């Protein structure tokens, strides 16, 4: 069940890097169909005679390229910067914000020029030191879910672990963490899992690991000394959400029974969606029960980007207050980093 692509593209230039060569050798040996692409920013001939088909097939397609944009995006509130190791995901979460963010590039891209990327990360760390600089590695991908193929995240973990002022963090819905358990993280990596109510997981998170799988993985990473965290997102006011999210934290507490949870973090994100995201979702997941009724939402206008629908302030406050109380009840001492 670990992700393996059905189609792989290589940029010619990727072959000049160790990871490029390694991946080319691996995938040719596996007998996977391999193609050449002139830029990972434009891949041709992904199969499908319809949009939804090419979309589905794109999500089983890997592209091995070189990161040419070495300026890092901001990644608040998670981190100062997004470290670009991969883009895209094999998951099919109905609400996924990547459907607008990566609308046109739904294939999984991994970058092979780690030397360049880690060098630039160090430059950012240097520019702010002795202030701590955090990097988010899962801004635009499930980096953990694909990493068994590349070990790029493992390399990033060990790179950051060697710095004084750098810290790393990422979040996943995948359980395939075994190759990361012996990484020399040096306590500078927060390993997070996305969790949610039974309703949201069962109806909206196909193609991801089960809740039990995520928690089995969470026990493994805490066992290996990683700082642990959870991202409760998207917080979605389904019928019976109040008891739905109560049952989440109750089951969470039961699944972490007898563990050191002295440095446990929670991050809380309410469901959000853009106007372009709606009609996109409607034809990528035509039978979803996801509610995208804008009349049940308030519009938050954009600053540098486009705006989005979130819950009205009072309903958003109810969610925040309720999650905080459950976290206080079941995980005393645990730190809620933000609600948004
Ligand atoms: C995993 C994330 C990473 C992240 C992504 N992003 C970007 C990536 C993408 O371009 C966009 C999607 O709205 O959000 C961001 O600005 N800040 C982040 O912290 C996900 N997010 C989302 C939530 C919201 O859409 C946006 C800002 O809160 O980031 C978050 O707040 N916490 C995280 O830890
Ligand atoms: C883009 Se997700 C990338 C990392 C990894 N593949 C993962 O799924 O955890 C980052 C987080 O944001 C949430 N999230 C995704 N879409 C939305 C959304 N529309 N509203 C509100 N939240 C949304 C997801 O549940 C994740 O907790
Ligand atoms: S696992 Fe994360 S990035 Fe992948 S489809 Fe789901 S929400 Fe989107």
């Amino acid at each position: 069940k670990p992700f393996v692509p059905k189609l792989v593209y290589f940029e010619p230039e990727a072959l000049s890097y160790p990871l490029g060569k390694e991946l080319y050798e691996k995938f040719t040996q596996m007998g996977i169909k391999i193609r050449e692409t002139t830029s990972h920013n434009q891949v041709r001939g992904i199969p499908g005679e319809t949009e939804l088909a090419r979309y589905r097939n794109a999500k089983s397609t890997l592209v091995v390229g070189v990161r040419r944009t070495l300026k890092f995006d901001s990644s608040k509130p998670s981190a100062e910067y997004a470290i670009p190791l991969a883009t895209g995901c094999m998951g099919h979460c109905h609400y996924c914000y990547l459907q607008t963010t990566l609308g046109s590039k739904p294939y999984i891209r991994v970058y092979v020029n780690l030397d360049d990327i880690f060098a630039q990360a160090q430059k950012y760390i240097n520019e702010r030191a002795p202030e701590i600089t955090r990097f988010e590695a899962a801004c635009t991908s499930d980096i953990v879910g694909i990493d068994h193929l590349t070990h790029s995240l493992k390399k990033a973990i060990e790179f950051i672990g060697a710095t004084d002022y750098g810290r790393l963090r990422f979040v996943t819905k995948y359980e395939h963490v075994d190759h990361l358990l012996d990484a020399r993280h040096n306590g500078k990596t927060r390993f997070r899992f996305s969790i949610n109510s039974r309703y949201v997981i069962n109806h909206f998170e196909p193609g991801t690991s089960s809740f039990d799988g995520r928690l089995a993985a969470a026990r493994k990473v805490a066992g290996a000394g990683y700082k642990l965290g959870f991202v409760v997102a998207p917080i979605y006011r389904h019928e019976g959400w109040e008891r739905g999210y109560f049952e989440l934290f109750q089951e969470l507490a039961r699944q972490l029974e007898g563990m050191d949870l002295s440095d446990l973090t929670f991050e809380l994100i309410q469901h959000r969606f853009t106007k372009p995201a709606k009609r996109v979702i409607e034809q990528r997941y035509p039978k979803t029960r996801l509610d995208l009724d804008e009349t049940k939402r308030k519009y938050k206008w954009g600053r540098y980007g486009i705006g989005k629908y979130v819950y009205r302030d009072e309903e958003a406050k109810e969610l925040e207050d309720t999650m905080r109380r459950y976290i206080e009840q079941f995980f005393p001492g645990a730190y809620v980093q933000y609600f948004t």
